[PDB]
């Protein structure tokens, strides 16, 4: 009677942690829906300790999954930067990591169907308009997680994802072969097309794993 | 397959935030039993990434529950301290606020029957052997969430739930005056100063304010941009440490037990500014005011451990938390003026004897549901 | 351990029970899969003891739930009786109760975005190819629950939901009319008489209960009474299952094909007797009466399938259905009379071709959460016959 | 929002399946706790549709587990049979089938630590006080599932539990013979008929098969299918009810109190069929013959309590039961043949008390999760 529940899982998705939620499970009117994030997250609070997230902002990131609104997407997905310190839920851009998460969680929800080696996902990003690209490795009807892969930030090895981002082209604006990186925890090599006007390929190996998956409480009262 | 899957609850207790796990959940082997709750939180990774916990020791905190092993208790629960940069799991001392959240477990779980407007919970801490005191409230066969009774740390209000420690009197020690003294003359490289040392919860050790030159009142920007007051107060903690039997030396005291002892220094209750919010806090709502230091720094509020030490102190005749107090009367509660407010706590002493040390906290489960271990990293 | 956590969800579907899992939470390997799929159910095992399913056809269902692979649907529907009593998955036919749940489920779990106060929900069924389409009441990302509605076979009062059979028209012939013909007469070793065949959801022929000495309007004691009115309903039902080529023989008809196509004896609305509460039904509540067999006897109620078809048939210019109901204008709904009350459905058909064909049902989440199997019994034999 | 969510376990419990909750999931009000109890199983309704149970009463069991209330138990358990005919739940008696899961459910949620190979629980049967003990096969915390055992009347083979019947003497009554007769003679609308009633675990009334008009080893089928049989039995069963103060008047007895006291006719050995495989159980591996009825219809199988009842009255000189046992000589087993074959029962009266009442069971979760119950019925 307090509190409600809310199904909800967690994720490693690439070199993040996101809040996974499907569509139908939040409220449709936006200013409700923009409550019950915050305190899912915890937030606003520095230190985040009344709520799911970890007070880092690699730690305090949404991925709404729905039905595709695309004919040419196997799933919709909706990201969002959830503030720590303010009442923000910012909806601006995609999260390459997080992405990262969608087809796995996609497939183990059976939103895609399995296919085992390996499993191409269509993902529409809603903030952008654009599409992306999964190839997931599936055994038995799931994602993979166990295999010799490593991503700098993220210890020990896992199941290989590529992610292809080559779509992307135009992102705000409308208009725009392994190559190294440096950067903050490592280094990181990305399979570009330098062709002037149209983008051939921009694919990149990445990883994740679910966490959790359960219900959160939302204290009923904080939604005065 | 490739995964395992873990029975798992989140809750935030008091300040802080716990995983909650059953006793037969986990491995009974103490090696492997390890190497999951390593798994579960994440550790070791700086970022916590692959894991529950939030990379904070505030938010990687372990609690196990399971049947209690006590006559007296309803429930056995057992602390540990996961460590965020290294792979161990440390069970040493006990944690005040995570065990806030044991009652509300305990009830919601059905170790605990429910009993309206509130039920007791008597939880038996396995990591020290004592135990603790809860007083729930429950509603509908549940512990009650919404309230209006606030707790510094977390933001808005909740319902309140009294943690009484009286049996954790001569905690770290044995004796709740460890030196037989209420008020000790201890040599330092500045001179002479009157001290007091009392352990219940926590050893704490406390000082008069003019005796540091403070006025007390002071906000936690002055006290930190002070190098002379801290090196002195931690020379002071160390020198008590090893006078409590904690440590054989300073050095070993100031490297090796760096959290406890605690120290304070205290005044009478006087206006003073809450630097959070620079409003004044009145000294006709306090009964002291006490600036607190947790590991060689200004705590910015007040620790739940030194609390219930703090008002201990207050009703033994003779330290200096008892002659700085305002008389209270028949109130059995004191109120510790600490930076940011001021917290109430349930006080009686009689002769010697610790009848209760009880302070109010607030908890509330975040989550449920299962963690997934992956099997390759449990080799 | 022992066992293996597998998702899942119960659920009463119409007047069913039915256990709905997701697509890729059972193997790909169909021997492995119905291994699993019994292990769930509890079966063989007349009691079902062992499993979640309850020892009655009725709940003793399967719906399997995942990406569509039809352009113009929003989610694949596989159905599957579960055998009580043998190591069998029945995927032969489509349950109109069960898919009565497929819906509601599909709202519950994001596979189709919930819109207030109701969402179209499009389900491509795998046992038979066709599409169906739910209207479902929905409020906060849900389907409702609580509502008004009645039907029966379910205490109590429930959220309408409406589900439409317009595409399996003309499903079991390749026509709605199999004959061409809205009434046909057929030869009978009582002489000729008047039938329409009509072919909506499934194949009915229908009957002026005149023509077999009926006034239209008598009890299951009294109809399964007299052996010679079942015997000879029996003949015309074989018979027109030979004629729109169903069987080769009328003895093949009766013993092969005993379920299908259907036969209804009709007449107008009238005043007539419920025989479990020996009440009365005025004939202003209804649009015809009308008394269903099936299985060489009387249904005490009516047919999901049959609702459809009589419906539909209603709507068809000429049809016995059609000459012997009454007027409805605007109204789209049409109710028929059966033995024990009024089942309603939504019948439109424009120049031949059939547009809703939709029953009135109900739904509701039961469970959640994971069904244990036991690994050990998963365990691939050489050869394992429990005789 | 139009449902509540409730946290739910079903079980296979022996050769029963049951609901499991937990004491605080339940609300504290007696009648609002009965009508959630109801929207849970699916009643009133022949067929059980709207609900969870299986519209048999060997699958409309509950059993509620709690914190124990009792110095020498590990756990409580209540026992209720959920009526599928009408909107009664009914908490006269144990069940000892369903009490057959308690163990393993209270290993499973850590009510009880986990020992590796046995785990003893000590059951605190709330409906009746008194105390059943269970040995558990316990592997990695949990109640072991695989294994070697074989139950009648359930497929396959499991992993075995131990329970032990012999604190439940007078369960209902105070007395092993409530009346003081191993024979009484009662009164009824056929005339004089023969009865033992024996309060071993539950009550029951055992009586000659031709007495009835019966073989003894008929199938559910036949027995089923003789409303004059069942309306016999019935009157029976609540004629023995009222004389032993379950029960005011005879109408209450059936309508109120149901589920008990049982009764059951009884044949010497013999040849049977056994319906849910169509296999002969041969007269020679069996000691008796025994039909149990159970809410007014065939006991598809044999009730766990009626088991340890059935076997104490055959160690009774002078019972029906006695009168048609099979002499077992230096075996302390007694054999019973139910409709589904065999259940074999240590069994020892040392004339007056019972010293042993054993038998061996089998349990598995078959699924955690919530039920939901939709709110404007509870209204």
């Amino acid at each position: 009677s307090d509190q409600m529940r809310i199904p909800c899982v967690i994720m490693r998705a690439g070199t993040s942690k996101g809040i996974f939620l499907k569509g139908n499970d939040l409220p449709a009117d936006q200013e409700l829906r923009d409550k019950v994030i915050l305190r899912i997250f915890g937030s606003p609070d520095v230190r985040q300790i009344d709520g799911l997230a970890g007070a880092d902002p690699l730690t305090s990131k949404l991925a709404i999954i729905g039905p595709s609104t695309h004919p040419d997407a196997d799933v919709d997905y909706t990201f969002a930067q959830v503030s720590i310190t303010d009442a923000v839920v910012d909806y601006n851009g995609n999260c390459g990591n997080i992405s990262a998460g969608v087809g796995p969680f996609a497939i183990d929800e059976s939103f895609v169907k399995a296919v085992e080696p390996m499993t191409r996902v269509c993902i529409h990003n809603t903030n952008t308009g654009k599409l992306l690209y999964a190839e997931v490795e599936v055994e038995d009807g799931k994602a993979k997680v166990s295999g010799d892969c490593k991503i700098d930030g993220v210890p020990g090895t896992n199941a290989p994802e590529l992610m292809d981002f080559s779509d992307t082209a135009g992102a705000a604006t409308g208009k725009v072969d392994t190559v190294r990186i440096g950067h903050p925890a490592g280094v990181i090599p990305v399979v570009s097309i330098v062709k002037d006007g149209k983008v051939e390929k921009a694919a990149l190996i990445r990883t994740a794993r679910r966490i959790m998956e359960g219900y959160v409480y939302v204290e009923k009262a904080k939604l005065v």
